[PDB]
């Protein structure tokens, strides 16, 4: 069930030193459009993404690929693009996360 436990906990290093970054801060939890009085937000971003629900997948063992994580992380940016615009600094720090991730992922060791 889910990707072998090598890479699992290579995926999980990966997001607590992510999670670790400062700008990490606006993806560590989902967006509350509520709180945040962004009303419009689950009118254009159909599926919200974040660090946490990220990490919670992982220790489930929701995930059978690495790429499956690289494109959860890769919607959290886009959300923000799509929402905030593409040089927005929350865009642009979802974007830097999601560089420093990949760099991480590059070292995933083998299924076998
Ligand atoms: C008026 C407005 C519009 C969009 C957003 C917004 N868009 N995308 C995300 C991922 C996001 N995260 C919450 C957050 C940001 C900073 C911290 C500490 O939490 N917020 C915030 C305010
Ligand atoms: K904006």
């Amino acid at each position: 069930m889910g990707i072998p436990q090598h890479q699992q906990k290579h995926a999980l290093m990966a997001i607590k030193a992510v999670k670790r970054l400062k700008d990490a801060r606006p993806f560590l939890q989902p967006v509350d459009p509520v709180a945040l009085n962004i009303p419009l937000y689950f009118n254009f971003i159909k599926r919200p993404m974040d660090l946490q629900t990220i990490e919670r997948k992982l220790n489930a063992n929701a995930y059978e690929t690495p790429e499956q994580i690289t494109e959860d992380f890769n919607l959290m940016v886009e959300n923000s693009a799509k929402f905030n615009g593409p040089t927005a600094v929350i865009t642009q720090m979802g974007r830097n996360i999601q560089a420093a991730f990949e760099k991480h992922m590059l070292n995933m060791p083998a299924k076998d």
